[PDB]
């Protein structure tokens, strides 16, 4: 489904903050006792609207809210950390949750290079005829 | 292993309640501020004992308790939400956790349709003989 | 990467404690009301330094701390239980997260036994010639 920004405005640039899971620690800075305080663990970056990604992203987050709110309504977990892990699992189950019928539309198996390994090796049983 | 109900009685019908992860929201009902209170988020349904599923299910839950209690004894999590996700992961690891030896018993790869794509395409190298 | 113990000493034996997820319960011992208290749920064992595993293990845990501390710094979860599950998911995504190109280096599909099922069944179309 296409994402069409339907907001009164779009800030086309995204000045973001995040954390780094394992920033190349400098010396002992990784030791909690010596390291940064809560305020100083953030990195920043600036992204522009190439391919319209920023305006699309603002619209996507907006459109995500209904399903996210409904998901939160139905869970009894107080804080939910597992959405991305569950999506990773669902990505795998959609592809590998059943028998992979080769050359079927729902089987992500490419036998290309290797059909050329047997059809190319027929001239070792037909052309080798003596 | 077969499930054999060994209870003094069986209620053969299951009047159930659950939640819907993303019920087709009507208007603004999905907004927590406007939506139902805790008591009003439930859907209901009624299932009968076709194939003996209800009596089997009551027995299954009964038999599950020992292993579930022992699992809970050994975890330090206060509330456990991850059992089904872990079972999904284990489903995948059992099938795809090693090398898939095609036509082996533990490899869920069907090369059927496509063995008929090469054995059917031999008459393009043997019957085409000129 | 090789693990080289660089500690002042190594205790070469590991007297360990753990829990058993589902110990073969004896009678009603699995019922929380009747079962062991927190102190009595542990099993023990003793492992020696065969293959240098114990000294390697002490070094591995030591070397793991930087990345583990940095991971903990960047999470907002108060208690983290999901590291091993996430590693299991990542194990699967590395192998099955894309299209599996058979006989490619990142495709864990063995067509061995079964290339001998078609190359062995050529003498049913070539040697059967009449
Ligand atoms: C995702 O993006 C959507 C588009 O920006 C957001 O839609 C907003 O939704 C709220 C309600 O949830 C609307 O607020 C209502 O506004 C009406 C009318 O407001 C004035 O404007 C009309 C002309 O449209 C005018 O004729 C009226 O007389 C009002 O003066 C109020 O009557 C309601 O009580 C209510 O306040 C927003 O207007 C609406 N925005 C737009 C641009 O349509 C949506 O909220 C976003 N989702 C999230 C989760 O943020
Ligand atoms: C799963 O289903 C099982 C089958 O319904 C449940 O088994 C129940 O287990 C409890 C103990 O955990 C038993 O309670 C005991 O009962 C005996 C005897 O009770 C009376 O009956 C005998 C005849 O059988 C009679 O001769 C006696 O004199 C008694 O008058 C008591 O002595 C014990 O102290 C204890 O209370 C249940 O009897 C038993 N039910 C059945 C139908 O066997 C099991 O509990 C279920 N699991 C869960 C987790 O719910
Ligand atoms: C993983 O294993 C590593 C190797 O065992 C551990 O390395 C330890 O790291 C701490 C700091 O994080 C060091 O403590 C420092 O020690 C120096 C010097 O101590 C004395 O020794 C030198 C000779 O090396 C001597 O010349 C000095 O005058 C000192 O008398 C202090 O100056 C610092 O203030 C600080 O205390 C350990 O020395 C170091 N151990 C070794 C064997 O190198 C590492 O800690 C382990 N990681 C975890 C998470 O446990
Ligand atoms: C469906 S994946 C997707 C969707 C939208 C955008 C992008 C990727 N990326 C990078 C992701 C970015 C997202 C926000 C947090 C920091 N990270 C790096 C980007 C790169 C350059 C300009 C704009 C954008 S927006
Ligand atoms: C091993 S999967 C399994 C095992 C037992 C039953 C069923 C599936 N289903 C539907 C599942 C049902 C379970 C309870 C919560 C609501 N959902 C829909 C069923 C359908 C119709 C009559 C009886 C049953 S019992
Ligand atoms: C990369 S997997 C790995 C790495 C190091 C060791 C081992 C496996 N095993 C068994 C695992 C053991 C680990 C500690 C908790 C209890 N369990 C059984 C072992 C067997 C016998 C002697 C030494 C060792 S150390």
């Amino acid at each position: 489904e296409a994402i069409v920004n339907a907001q009164p405005k779009c800030n086309p640039n995204l000045h973001y903050w995040t954390t780094q899971d394992e920033g190349a620690a400098i010396g002992l800075a990784w030791i909690p006792y010596f390291g940064p305080a809560a305020e100083g663990i953030y990195i920043e970056g600036l992204m522009h609207n190439q391919d319209g990604l920023i305006c699309g992203l603002r619209q996507l987050a907006n459109e995500t809210t209904q399903a996210l709110q409904l998901f939160l309504r139905a869970t009894t977990e107080l804080r939910t950390f597992s959405i991305l892990n569950r999506k990773a699992i669902d990505f795998l189950l959609q592809r590998w949750g059943g028998t992979c019928h080769i050359l079927g539309p729902d089987c992500c198996i490419e036998p290309a290079d290797w059909t050329k390994n047997i059809t190319d090796k027929i001239d070792q049983i037909i052309h080798d005829f003596v």
